[PDB]
């Protein structure tokens, strides 16, 4: 589908058997979620954004359904103010910017 | 044109007679640059992102040529790790997300 930017580009996602809304965020290299229970091991990771750095855990090979599309990739979990889907996943569902 | 997301969606922009590289950021409501000298009055403003909040200057009605398209809008200038073009300006040039 085509999505204009006159509002935040939100999409509903299923991940870990849980439902959530993420913002399609071409400015984010990675994907991060506020609070969701993910199974298995993880590696610490400290990401930098506007306003500072945050400590988060990294989960790889995580199945995630974005707007009805099925993809798998690394998903971060940490103290973010908004759930974001990054280019690491937006590439998998073939998302592009147009103008 | 059409821009895939396998790399950061950077575009060249001219603002205040200066040249800058900016990130097409669908996840950002506003536009902000690290260090540019814009003329006229501004209004203090505090924005929040992942990792924290930062105090910035808010200049309105600022001409900005994005990827060869001329638009005018609110541009923020503050301590950001990367220049970002937000939806407030993306809508002006008619950018959409596609998949
Ligand atoms: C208006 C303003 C510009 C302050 N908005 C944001 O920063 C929003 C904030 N929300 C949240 C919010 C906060 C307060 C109120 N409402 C909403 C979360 C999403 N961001 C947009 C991000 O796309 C910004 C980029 C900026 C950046 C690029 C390169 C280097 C440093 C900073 C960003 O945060 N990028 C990083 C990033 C982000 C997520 C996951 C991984 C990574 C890595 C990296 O690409």
């Amino acid at each position: 589908p085509q999505i204009t930017l006159w509002q935040r580009p939100l999409v509903t996602i299923k991940i870990g058997g849980q439902l959530r809304e993420a913002l399609l965020d071409t400015g984010a290299d990675d994907t991060i979620f506020e609070e969701i229970s993910l199974p298995g091991r993880w590696k610490p990771k400290i990401i930098g954004g506007i306003g500072g750095f945050i400590k988060v855990r990294q989960y790889d090979q995580i199945p995630i359904e974005i707007c009805g599309h099925k993809v798998i990739g690394t998903v971060l979990v940490g103290p973010t103010p908004a759930n974001v889907i990054g280019r690491n996943l937006m590439t998998q569902i073939g998302c592009t910017l147009n103008f």
